[PDB]
């Protein structure tokens, strides 16, 4: 249906189905158990942005690879469920809708891992050429296929050269991942998402030293972000005062899981409204701690 | 009295390949991925339609999306599934299934449900006649066996060449299961249960249990590489080795490939050491394979 122009705020990533069971103890190889519970969770860095963004009560729409099939259709669901658009997905002829399988060891939490495998292509940057982006007013990406994301990120530049300063797309850039490929990502957005975990292999030991170490990568005029977890989420602009917001810690912690996804959703939403880095900084790290002391996104209203 | 009946659970299995078993708290991505219709019984019709005897399938099953595949399922395949006992309360089982497939082993994660159990009731209400045999796995047992008593009368009103052949699984180690034995004309006792009860091998399994079926039965047990063994009135052990596959690559569902064409062969009158060497056959066949398809 008909979308007003400039209102949707689009994310670009990885959807998955996780399945999930709990164990009394990890499974010897070639035996047949029982868990104490499973469950089917929609996953993935753009998708759960998405499950926020959509409650934080912004338009949005996902775009991500899938292919036809009984995974896409829960997965379509599960998105419909969460009011997230999924017009813009690149169904593919080749390769698994991603889908993992893991196992939590009731008895000690541990989680073993079996992930997604790699069958499905990524969405590629004809794959983009094709989206009329007057749609959106905040495009995010989560860096996975650098080289491909670097023209859609191009062609977000090219558009905005020819819109007055007020219908220009706002973009970020997500790097997550320690792949030396994803760095170049670096070098684009007005917002860029750096993760404590990437920032501790290139040796970082603090978000004020990935902020102060990293800033020099980003394009003129980008603010660079870093969320340490407990410690907080601090923040970087042209005008190099680092800023910062302690946690929010909830009640008690149950479910980490995706928070980060929250946090980055979060911030976008903030800024999207207007509000200032600070602002937007400090709001990521409210959801953000409200969504721990959660199951799930549902409380984090 | 053209179709194999058989009476157990139906599964969604959402299986992982994987080249090697992860250790705890790893975390190792899989080569690829597939959904496959899975449950004991539900597998062994898929094993009985492929050699190309009429069967049918009767188990609970939850309306729903899940349920829409498992059914695609049956009837790409030919199995009747109008004896299918569908509930409203409840949803579909479900395991996580990891395949390794530097030897086939399968690694089984299950996602019961509640889900009732098929009952005496549900299979009081079954036209026994068009079935010439009827397998059961296992389960639910004081209900089952009301469903086997259900048949044995039904036999005795029947020329001897008019009856009805059952066969019984007995896969998983539960007491409540032990008294199983003492149905069917063909009893499958399995390697896991075998052990768990204080047997070593095959021969001395059979040797063990034989006391606890019903007179004139035969009983059944597989040993993986090692073959499988039968027994019957006569008091002689019957052995076939295995037909293993250069790569193993795929187990799940082995064993009830192994019973599908054990029934197969002995429903078509072949003799038990004919129906078990063939059981061996078909099943090796599948270990080198993923799936079902082309084991003929
Ligand atoms: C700064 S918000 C944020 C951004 C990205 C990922 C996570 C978060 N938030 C939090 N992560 C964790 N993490 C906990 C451990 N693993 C990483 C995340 N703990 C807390 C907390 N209390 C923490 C108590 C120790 C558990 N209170 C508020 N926010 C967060
Ligand atoms: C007697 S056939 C049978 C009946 C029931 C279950 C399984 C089987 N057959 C086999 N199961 C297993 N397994 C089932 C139990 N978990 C381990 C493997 N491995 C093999 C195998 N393995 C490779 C050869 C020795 C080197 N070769 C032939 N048949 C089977």
């Amino acid at each position: 249906g008909l979308v007003p122009r400039g209102s949707q705020i689009l994310c670009v990533g990885l959807v998955v189905l996780d399945v999930i069971s709990l164990v009394d103890k990890y499974p010897k190889e070639d035996s047949e158990i029982r868990c104490l519970s499973q469950r089917w969770q929609r996953g993935g860095n753009a998708s759960n942005s998405c499950t926020v963004l959509s409650l934080l009560g912004a338009p949005c729409a996902f775009m991500g690879s899938m292919a036809p099939g009984h995974v896409a259709d829960f997965l379509v669901a599960d998105f419909r469920r969460r009011g997230v658009d999924v017009s813009q997905v690149a169904w593919q002829s080749k390769g698994d809708t991603p889908s993992s399988c893991c196992i939590i060891n009731n008895s000690n939490g541990n989680r073993t891992i079996v992930l997604h495998d790699t069958s499905l292509p990524d969405v590629s940057a004809t794959d983009f050429e094709k989206v009329d982006l007057t749609q959106f007013k905040w495009i995010h990406i989560e860096g996975r296929n650098a080289s491909e994301q670097v023209k859609m990120l191009q062609r977000i530049d090219a558009h905005n050269t020819r819109q007055p300063p007020e219908q220009k797309i706002r973009v970020s850039v997500e790097v997550e991942k320690p792949r030396e490929e994803l760095f170049q990502l670096f070098g684009y957005g007005d917002v860029v998402f750096v993760s404590k975990d990437v920032a501790k292999h290139l040796g970082f030991q603090s978000a004020e030293e990935a902020l102060r170490g990293l800033y020099g990568r980003v394009r003129k005029g980008a603010v660079l972000v870093c969320a340490w977890a407990e410690e907080g989420a601090d923040a970087l602009g042209p005008d190099g005062k680092l800023l910062h917001s302690d946690a929010f810690p909830p009640p008690r912690v149950v479910d980490t899981l995706g928070a980060g996804d929250t946090f980055n959703a979060s911030v976008i939403f903030s800024l999207s409204q207007g509000r200032s880095v600070q602002e937007a900084l400090r709001f990521g790290c409210q959801v953000a701690g409200k969504k721990c002391g959660l199951q799930g996104f549902d409380g984090i209203v």
